[PDB]
């Protein structure tokens, strides 16, 4: 039951995702790799024409993602608009993703897995965890977006629909829905150039009372790395 | 242009949806017929109990439907937890369809077609008409949500997913798209049942350059029809 508005900028509990930025600002150095550890969400400022690699270290993690216009966190990588843009359910390589306003914000240049990915479904929250049977506070993607922002002093106006990186929910003939096991291996990357100056947010979801991180349902870490722009 | 941040809010024309209401504060009088004008979006207001018919008079018209919590827009009918707690991309009679805290705001009790509606699709908006090539303003759905909410002196912190009702925009063999006119008749009805006090927006979408509201490309009005809640 709830006795006050609904508030996305407001996280339900606390983790580390609080107080603990990859780096000043967001910005990553060149060369370097960084960590959003397991359960855990961070927040990255890119450049225009900057590429981030986003890694499946152990291979079967999966990575809710967005991204938000440095200096506007109303105007964000938006599912709803890059499906009818692209005339397609899920990002291919090659393709331009694009906000709420339907301008490029980012383009997906590479994913060395089998490319399936999932547009569909909300970030998990503390609804979603009791929903499940679960008693007392979970970590959650929807509060490591709050708190990955909130680490760099932004306040997001809405929760937008994730790209849920490496998520298996295949929709069937009839239109149902089924919760599988990632496709993807260790190792397995994508790469992301930012069309636009951005804020992107990563959260390691740490769903374990269903098989979308694995059958054996243990959360692990994703890694990063921030290309420069080209010469 | 888009040097100005994000307006959710911020209707980017006019039409008569600014100014006109279908009755007093939304507050439509029970068993009267009423008629949100074809191009344009009226707000409903809904007690908990109430249900709501909703009628494509003509057989072919989309329209593009909103809830909001009655004095909280922040809390919305929303498409991408719709469908992991239904495990289906689209509803049907019997379902129970949850806002953005997975909570019951509406219940659909009754759908005359074959069931066709579209989830995946955001409403369109100025930025939809210009990519499609049209000159100058074209009316649009984005809009009427804000002018429609406007009237009543609310405004909206974001634009959510709209839930497109009688729109066939299937997902096909591979991942794919379709824009295919609708499968509804004449005096099509779906039938909600509010479950928490609600503000209703539908749009009569005015989508004209695609043949989503028939191949013949004509815009056409909807009705609406409230039920009084029960003993
Ligand atoms: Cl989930
Ligand atoms: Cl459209
Ligand atoms: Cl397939
Ligand atoms: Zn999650
Ligand atoms: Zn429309």
């Amino acid at each position: 039951s709830f006795d006050r508005p609904f508030e996305a900028a407001r996280p339900d509990g606390e983790n580390p995702s609080a107080h603990e930025t990859l780096a000043e600002g967001g910005r990553l150095r060149p060369e370097a790799t960084y960590t959003i550890p397991a359960r855990q969400g961070r927040a990255i400022r890119m450049a225009q024409g900057e590429a981030l690699m986003v890694i499946n270290r152990d291979g079967s993690q999966i990575g809710d993602f967005w991204a938000f216009v440095e200096g506007d966190c109303g105007e964000y990588l938006s599912m709803e608009h890059l499906r009818p843009t692209l005339r397609r359910v899920s990002p291919r390589p090659g393709d331009v993703l694009v906000s709420n306003r339907r301008r490029p914000i980012l383009t997906l240049l590479e994913d060395s897995s089998p490319g399936v990915h999932d547009t569909l479904v909300a970030s998990c929250d503390v609804h979603r965890y009791a929903q499940l049977g679960h008693e007392g506070y979970h970590d959650n993607c929807t509060d490591n977006l709050r708190m990955a922002l909130g680490a760099l002093g932004l306040r997001p106006t809405t929760v937008p629909c994730p790209l849920n990186l490496w998520m298996n929910t295949p929709v069937v003939e009839g239109g149902a829905m089924e919760w599988r096991p990632p496709v993807s291996r260790r190792g397995d990357h994508v790469l992301f150039r930012a069309e636009l100056d951005v804020v992107v947010v990563i959260s390691c979801c740490p769903m374990d009372l269903l098989p979308i991180n694995g059958e054996e349902a243990q959360p692990r870490a994703l890694d990063v790395r921030l290309r420069p722009r080209p010469a």
